[PDB]
């Protein structure tokens, strides 16, 4: 029945806390070596003998562990995943999901009522995990921005508020007639220039600090806004897309991509929750549609745009000047 | 990609936490009378206007609301469900989760290291009255007696159902009054009698069955076989004794309600838990009754019988 389904998401909130601690308490990175008992995964973790059983349980039930005679071991999701030090660790998303987004979901009706951010605003290790974690989605995005453009018809390639780099790196990666310009603040050159440096790319890209509410963007053929004019309000997004269409020759591109709204803001639900995670995170930032993002393109100049999927729950509006 | 299905139940929260508020905020009771447009459920919310549409598309995202030129509306699900003051409604098992669950579970971190407890119905015990009345031939008895009784509901649904039965309502004092407020509702008269006490500190009612509903898994071990010890003294020969659980399936693999109850009991009790229906075969057996069994009776809740 539908009641059924409905009552299930509205206890998610349970099962979620089970995998958000498993993950925070590097379970499964202690499974990595090999299955487990019961009381030598407890003794690793520390837990208490009452509820530990039913927490390793509860774990297989929910088809993260598998069990087989008393022991407990990795499934091919969290042992590919879930383990830290591997390069494709993604459980730093859950290990911040477990130190702070959850508790700052519980003032959703706060935010709801008030508008207002509901997270520091309001008000070490983790960290790097989480940025892993980062780097890796930011992959995906960018694997697929490769393969989703004709990149061929571009020489330059200017990453507008490019953090340290990840996505500018894998296109100049895989398609190496580009040369790539990441523009952002003087603070991210650091960690940028790290990963210039692992990447090997030498001289094809360059790192320009800036501020992007202050000055003009760097001239290029191509300007990607990854998850940039989510953070704002709409005219500080307004002023992005007119510096990007100044910046821009004839015949190139602005790439924007997102967690986008579906144009009829009924299917996606990911993008909606964006949206209301947008609400307790910043004072004007908003999830959009691609629709809601063609028509500004068209106040800004463009001749044409487009929506077109990425890869995830990330889309992308791209508009040609 | 199970990776994928993996880290959707790891940001089930988000999705779970629009749905409680949306229930703590009875939006679905506002839309029982009709389709109303945003503005106007925004008004009626005291919603600020920077993400009222965002959480009203998110429900209909969700599959809760339907929208068709800007006016929202309740599912036949909602409007049968999820409105308040309608003895179907289902919604304070979200309004208590909105409420209290939700940081309580938030707290599963230190449950788990400490083994401590963290926090310091009338329709869903409905459900199991139902089957529980037509699950068990009572007519093979006179009286029985429900114990930790709560307000009644499945006690009074047994006698409204069979009316040779005679009842007798078992809780701690401060329960009875509303368990009056139901006996005074149904009309049973002398058919149906509360008696308090604390079934730790003394006999239990003597009955041709006893039920133990939500009992035995608040309580330690110990504490659980000496209700059933109690339940075999207060038994005749050929009398019942019917346990009803959210039980974790026999191999504790499979019953993803079964296992969170049992971690609800951590955060909840000093030593509550959840158990299976094979554990429950055990005690029943150290205890002396002759036979057992375990049934689904409904949904997630399965019965164990056992004859004295
Ligand atoms: N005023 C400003 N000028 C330049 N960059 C800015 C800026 N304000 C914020 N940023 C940068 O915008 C980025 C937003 S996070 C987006 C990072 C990347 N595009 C991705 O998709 O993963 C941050 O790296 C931040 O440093
Ligand atoms: N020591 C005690 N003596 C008698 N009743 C007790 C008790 N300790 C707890 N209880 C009762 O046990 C009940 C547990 S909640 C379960 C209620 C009911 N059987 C149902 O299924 O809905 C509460 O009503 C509580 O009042
Ligand atoms: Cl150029």
């Amino acid at each position: 029945p539908a009641i059924d389904r409905l009552l299930q998401i509205a206890t998610g909130f349970m099962a979620s806390k089970v995998l958000l601690v498993a993950a925070s308490l590097g379970l499964f990175t202690e499974l990595a070596a090999g299955p487990l008992r019961g009381e030598e995964l407890r003794a690793r973790l520390r837990l208490h003998p009452r509820s530990a059983r039913d927490f390793f349980d509860t774990l297989v039930a929910l088809g993260v562990l598998e069990r087989t005679n008393g022991a407990y071991a990795n499934t091919p999701a969290t042992a590919q995943y879930l383990v830290r030090g591997k390069s494709a660790y993604l459980g730093g998303l859950l290990e911040m999901s477990d130190a702070r987004m959850y508790e700052l979901w519980g003032r959703l009706d706060e935010g709801l009522r008030t508008g207002n951010p509901q997270n520091e605003i309001r008000t070490p290790d983790r960290l790097d995990a989480f940025q892993q974690a980062m780097t890796g989605l930011s992959m995906r995005s960018a694997h697929a921005l490769a393969e989703a453009i004709d990149w061929s018809a571009y020489r330059t390639v200017a990453d507008i508020g490019c953090a340290e780099g990840t996505v500018l790196i894998h296109l100049l990666e895989r398609h190496p007639h580009l040369r790539g310009t990441g523009f952002d603040l003087a603070a991210v050159r650091p960690s940028f220039q790290r990963r210039h440096e692992e990447s090997g790319l030498g001289d094809r890209l360059a790192f320009r600090a800036g501020d992007f509410f202050a000055e003009p963007l760097p001239q290029a053929d191509a300007l990607v806004f990854g998850h940039i004019l989510s953070n704002w309000a709409l005219p500080k997004a307004k002023t992005l897309l007119r510096k990007a269409h100044e910046a821009l020759p004839e015949g190139g591109i602005v790439v924007i991509y997102e967690t986008l709204i579906d144009d009829e803001r009924r299917e996606n639900v990911p993008g909606l929750l964006m949206s209301l995670t947008m609400l307790l995170e910043t004072p004007g930032g908003f999830e959009y549609t691609g629709a809601d993002c063609r028509e500004w393109l068209a106040d800004a100049g463009f001749r044409e745009s487009r929506v077109q999927y990425l890869a995830g729950p990330e889309s992308m509006v791209i508009a040609t000047k």
